[PDB]
């Protein structure tokens, strides 16, 4: 080997642990990069703004019903709702009329199939967390991606060790064997479906486009005039983005690079763009107020992906199996909790960073509503009730007499941050949101069944030793509902 003894432990320690030979590739690489002195940070001289970009609302021819056939849509199944407070796959919370994320997606595939294309296929790329329960799911209310779901279905993230800051070698710790491991980002799924075999597999059989997107994502769904798009402008990696507003100042942006290369000899001087992501963590403190400019970098990540399966094997495979996606070195502790542990790296990817990977490469702005995450309770609110309803084809969407718009929901942080929390303060029903425009909620507060709010109603307690409860069928048009 040319790996330092550092790196050969890392391998030492990921071999021995049957971690498959891609992932351990994409690893060491990213460890060799950082013992060579890259840090991550992208500064503002290193970039600037993209200016103009093709929108998906100037598109109207959908494809053919073929190109459906030869594709596969992937949804990112690894994400814990720990910030609201949970322990399970945030893809199995009930949603709206007891369904899941889940299972919304899968009925929109299980519609494209009957209805359009029978090989359309469907994948999950879980966690050693969210494994178990997502299988479990599958048996009991779809046994058709049960039967397939180890062969066809399941992608599996791998984990990576943390490397110690002063020597990069791996770090132990002697309490617990697992607080030495962590997941490598969301870029990860490149290395998984190379690694897997499963990649291979897909463009052996024919399949060419890949829809990526998160799995809490309801927005997402597979929109046939992106992938028109994509044939006619032969487009081999495709991201969707969505116009920056104040709310997503702190959140990553696009950016855009150049790259001359001089003609030789008697020649023209060539010139290519080349996009990229930069998230906070690759931007550094001088550089932070420039980064929340939401006029100056205008445009952000949705995550919705699409790739062209070929390319992408090809790509990976002249790099020796492997992408080589910029690292993201995250300055963390062995044990998170405790500052007294040794200080480590924890190395990871984004998978939007992929981008940047590609000659063909471009980004589309989308409407928000293809960007619909549910991150806190107040969002599940606003999709649990009437304000949002499903269609034939299983989608959600809003209601008309919602004016384009969701009810904005502001729960008190206090008390609603928590799943437990928030199920309290909906145990007798949600309330129509439907004619909402504005929906505030401050100290303990439960909502009657029935409920019907109107326009922009605040509802707040200010005795924290106390609950207010709203009865059945109360009516609250523009008003302050108070004790
Ligand atoms: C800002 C702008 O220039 O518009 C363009 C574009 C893509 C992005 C903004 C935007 C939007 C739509 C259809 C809905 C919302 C939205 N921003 C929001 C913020 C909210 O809090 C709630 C709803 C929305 O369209």
């Amino acid at each position: 080997k040319s790996l330092s003894a550092a790196a050969q432990a890392c391998v030492k320690k990921m071999r021995d642990a049957k971690v498959n030979e891609a992932c351990i590739r994409t690893f060491i690489a990213q460890h060799v990069m950082v013992s060579k002195g890259e840090t991550g940070s992208i500064p503002d001289s290193a970039i600037m703004p993209v200016d103009s970009l093709d929108a998906l609302d100037s598109l109207t021819i959908e494809c053919d019903n073929a190109v459906l056939q030869s594709t596969v849509v992937l949804k990112l199944n690894g994400g814990l709702g720990t910030g609201m407070g949970l322990c399970d796959a945030k893809t199995l919370l009930e949603v709206k009329d007891g369904k899941t994320f889940l299972d919304f997606t899968a009925l929109q595939v299980q519609y494209l199939r009957q209805h359009c294309s029978e090989h359309l296929r469907f994948m999950l790329m879980d966690s050693f967390n969210t494994s178990a329960s997502t299988k479990s799911f599958l048996k009991a209310r779809y046994p058709w991606l049960y039967q397939v779901f180890d062969s066809e279905v399941e992608l599996m993230q791998n984990q990576v060790p943390k490397i110690l800051q002063d020597t990069l070698e791996p770090a132990a710790w002697a309490e617990n064997p697992a607080y030495e491991w962590a997941p490598p980002g969301h870029g990860d799924i490149y290395t998984a479906l190379y690694g897997s075999g499963k990649l291979q597999e897909l463009v052996e059989q024919g399949y060419r486009y890949m829809f990526v997107s998160n799995g809490d994502n309801l927005g997402a769904t597979i929109d046939k005039r992106v992938l028109a798009y994509m044939e006619k402008e032969k487009i081999d990696f495709l991201m969707e983005v969505c116009r920056r507003t104040e709310s997503d100042k702190k959140g990553g942006h696009l950016a855009r690079q150049t790259v001359y290369v001089k003609g030789k000899d008697g020649q023209p001087d060539a010139e290519k763009r080349v996009l990229l992501l930069r998230e906070s963590a690759q931007c550094p403190k001088a550089d932070m107020e420039s980064f929340q400019d939401i006029n100056k970098y205008s445009f952000f990540n949705t995550n919705n992906l699409w790739i062209r399966l070929p390319v992408l094997l090809e790509t990976m495979q002249e790099h020796g199996g492997t992408l080589p996606l910029p690292v993201i070195r995250n300055e963390k502790t062995v044990d998170s909790s405790n500052s007294a542990s040794p200080k480590v790296y924890q190395l990871e990817t984004a998978m939007g960073a992929a981008i940047a990977m590609f000659e063909s490469a471009s980004a589309i702005v989308v409407p928000r509503s293809r960007f619909a995450p549910v991150k806190t309770c107040a969002d599940l609110l606003a999709l649990r009730s009437d304000a949002y309803v499903v269609t034939d084809d299983f989608r959600l969407v809003l209601d008309d007499r919602c004016h384009g718009h969701p009810p904005v929901v502001d729960l008190d942080s206090a008390h609603y941050k928590m799943m437990n929390g928030f199920e309290k303060l909906v145990q007798h029903g949600v309330p129509s949101l439907v004619e909402c425009k504005r929906v505030t909620v401050k100290g303990l507060v439960q909502f009657g069944a029935g409920n019907v709010l109107t326009g922009t109603v605040t509802i707040e307690n200010t005795d924290s030793a106390s609950a207010f409860v709203i009865p059945d069928g109360a009516k609250l048009n523009d008003t302050t509902a108070s004790p």
